[PDB]
């Protein structure tokens, strides 16, 4: 089953809670370590509660006075948990198409390991709160079968999970084959359109019959086959849909990963999924790459930043 590490906080007072960030803060300095073990205690709908709570006593913006007092990636990663849970990939999304340039790793990210239901949510939100649709903005900024593939995730019509049809698994697998191993170059659009609509059930299936009549794993050939955005587009898509959990775990191994760490990547995937499936993540984490998300995190951060990430990701055993 899916679950995430954040929870409703039993015994729930906003009022209580908006007075103890304005402790927090009011007054010369800041107290950190009283707002971190606050907010990541507290669910994303009651951090929206103790958003307006703070505002009806003191007329003041929650959100805007954290931003005054804190700085850096403590900020950042407060800011982020702050944003309501239905926004939140919209907001992503628009932080990754604003600009001439563009963040093609997290419009892949959200985009191939978001389900249909989240996504047309997402679409909505999205339009709603910048005044613009969000395929459009992903077609203008993206070109190439980069962006068809996008576009097709988009529509969110992926089929539902229904009776496994052994001959279509079978006719898909080796069509795979014929449209990338057996072609002198790559029918990208059969690529796209067996792994953008077909059901997840199904196309597990197909990759293991996949594996079974070419050699190769549907991710080798995948790379064998293609590059750049595409590549990292399709594979990000087969990783989802053998287990969403595991390709976001596999997306915080790699940002941490090396001299330094991608915490624009961290902090989105503790935060995104700390409601969904982030100890599913964990578990996932720790058999694949055999030291536990906290050990990682723990070893790769620091300051107020590292106390709220391992709070928010927790099982320091694992
Ligand atoms: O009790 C739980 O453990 C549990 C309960 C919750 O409902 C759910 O958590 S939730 O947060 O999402 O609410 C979660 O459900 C598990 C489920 O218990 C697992 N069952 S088990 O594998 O037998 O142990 C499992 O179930 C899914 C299977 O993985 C999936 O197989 S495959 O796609 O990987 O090949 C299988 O899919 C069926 C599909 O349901 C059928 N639909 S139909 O309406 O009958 O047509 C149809 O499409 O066939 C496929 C394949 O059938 S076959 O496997 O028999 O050959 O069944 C799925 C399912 O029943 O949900 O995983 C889910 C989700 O796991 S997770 O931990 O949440 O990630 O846990
Ligand atoms: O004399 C005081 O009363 C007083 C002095 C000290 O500076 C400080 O006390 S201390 O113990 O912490 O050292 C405390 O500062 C007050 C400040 O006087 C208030 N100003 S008031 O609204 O006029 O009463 C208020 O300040 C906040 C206001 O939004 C604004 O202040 S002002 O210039 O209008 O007077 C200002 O807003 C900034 C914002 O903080 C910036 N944030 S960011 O980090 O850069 O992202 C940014 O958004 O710019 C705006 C506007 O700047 S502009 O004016 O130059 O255009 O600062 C706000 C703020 O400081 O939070 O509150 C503070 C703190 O009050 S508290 O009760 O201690 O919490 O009191
Ligand atoms: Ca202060
Ligand atoms: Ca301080
Ligand atoms: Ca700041
Ligand atoms: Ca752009
Ligand atoms: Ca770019
Ligand atoms: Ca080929
Ligand atoms: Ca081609
Ligand atoms: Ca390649
Ligand atoms: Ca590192």
């Amino acid at each position: 089953a899916l679950r995430g590490t954040v929870t409703d906080f039993s015994g729930f007072d906003g009022r209580a809670d908006a007075e103890v960030l304005r402790k927090a803060m009011k007054g010369l300095g800041t107290d950190e370590d009283s707002i971190l073990n606050l907010l990541t205690a507290r669910s994303n709908a009651q951090r929206q509660q103790i958003a307006e709570e703070f505002k009806t006593l003191f007329g003041r913006d929650l959100v805007n006075d954290m931003k005054s007092e804190l700085t850096g990636k403590f900020e950042k990663l407060i800011v982020a948990l702050m944003k309501p849970s239905r926004l939140y990939d919209a907001y992503e999304l628009k932080h990754a198409l604003k600009g001439a340039g563009t963040d093609e790793k997290v419009l892949t990210e959200i985009i191939a390991s978001r389900t249909p239901e989240e996504l047309r949510a997402i679409k909505q939100a999205y339009e709603e709160e910048y005044g613009s649709n969000l395929e459009d903005d992903v077609v203008g900024d993206t070109s190439g079968y980069y962006q068809r593939m996008l576009v097709v995730l988009l529509q969110a019509n992926r089929d539902p999970d229904t009776a496994i049809d052994d001959a279509q698994v079978e006719l898909d697998a080796q069509a795979l084959f014929q449209a990338g191993e057996l072609k002198w170059g790559t029918d990208e659009e059969k690529f796209i359109t067996i792994l953008g609509t077909r059901s997840v059930s199904h196309l597990r299936r197909v990759f293991d019959k996949y594996m079974t009549i070419s050699g190769f794993q549907i991710e080798e050939t995948i790379d064998r086959e293609t590059s750049g955005n595409l590549e990292n587009l399709l594979l990000a898509v087969v990783k989802s849909i053998r287990s969403i959990p595991a390709y976001l775990a596999e997306t915080l191994y790699y940002a941490m990963k090396g001299a330094g760490t991608d915490d624009h990547t961290l902090i989105r995937v503790i935060v995104s999924r700390s409601e969904i499936d982030l100890f599913n993540i964990r578990k996932e984490f720790r058999k694949n790459f055999a030291t536990s998300l906290y050990s990682m995190i723990k070893g790769d951060t620091s300051g107020d930043y590292k106390k709220a990430l391992l709070l928010l990701c927790g099982g320091e055993d694992d």
